[PDB]
RNA sequence: GCGGCGAGCGAAGAGGGAUCCAACUCGUUGCCGAAUCGGUUCUUAUAGGAACUUGAGUUGUGGCAAUGGUGCAGGAAUGGUGAAA
């Protein structure tokens, strides 16, 4: 069951610093990560 | 007021004044969530710039609300000079 779920998380990566900058000249769906963000969610 | 309440000890508020264009920052909360930092390169710059970096960092950086480079000058200040008979 775990291996199934972590493969799901991997399907929704946070955008990399290289791309996040590149997006912002103008976000993709991704897993919330971080105790503070995850606590809100 | 303390104290063999003895010898003794003993302040604070206020008030006059000095000073004072004297205040701010986190954590937290909320809204975001790497926007951060370090290093590399770069612009005449270990810029509060830029590109780049998994390197640190979400076991939480940071933001929001509750400058650096180059140029000229003057000044001031120190010195240097400089009177009468
Ligand atoms: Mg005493
Ligand atoms: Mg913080």
């Amino acid at each position: 069951s775990r291996n199934e779920l972590l493969k799901l998380v991997k399907k929704y990566p946070s955008e990399t610093r290289r791309a996040r900058r590149q997006r912002l000249f103008d976000a993709p769906l991704s897993v919330v990560t971080g105790l503070q963000e995850v606590t809100r969610t």
